[PDB]
C-alpha cells in the first residue's frame, strides 16, 4: 500500500522495504519473486521503472533484475 520509492532512495532501500514486506505476507515461496517483479515495474520510481519496463532480456526474476539494475548502473570509469 504504503511501499513507493523515495526520490533519492537508493535501489537496495526500496528493495528491502519490498521483500520483506513480502515475505511478511502469505505468498508462497514460489509466487514471491512474480510478486515482487511486478510490484518494481509499478512502484520503483521512474528512472528504475523505465528499464525495467521495456528492459530487454528473460528479467522474470530478481536475481536478474538486481543483476540488471547494477548492470545498468555499471558507471564504472
Amino acid at each position: 500500500m504504503d511501499i513507493m520509492q523515495g526520490p533519492s532512495e537508493s535501489f537496495v532501500d526500496f528493495a528491502n522495504r519490498l521483500i520483506k514486506a513480502v515475505e511478511g505476507s502469505d505468498l508462497p515461496p514460489s509466487a514471491r519473486a512474480p510478486v515482487i517483479i511486478d510490484c518494481f515495474r509499478q512502484k520503483s520510481q521512474p528512472d528504475i521503472q523505465q528499464l525495467i519496463r521495456t528492459a530487454p532480456s528473460t528479467l522474470t526474476t530478481p536475481g536478474e533484475i538486481i543483476k540488471y539494475v547494477l548492470d545498468r548502473q555499471k558507471t564504472a570509469p
